[PDB]
């Protein structure tokens, strides 16, 4: 059909939104994350991770 058609079922579907919303991470970090993400399906556990723990960090309020 392709190639991994990125098969990000509900499970691996999540990092995108949770990717795509990162409400306090630079929106330009999250589309980034969706690229290298995205290209790299396997990826999603070092891209949803690093983006979960940056965001965290990373965020604004505290």
């Amino acid at each position: 059909g392709s190639t991994a058609d990125n098969k990000f079922n509900k499970e691996q579907q999540n990092a995108f939104w949770e990717i795509l919303h990162l409400p306090n991470l630079n929106e330009e970090q999250r589309n980034g994350f969706i690229q290298s993400l995205k290209d790299d399906p396997s990826q999603s556990a070092n891209l949803l991770a690093e983006a979960k723990k940056l965001n965290d960090a990373q965020a604004p309020k505290a």
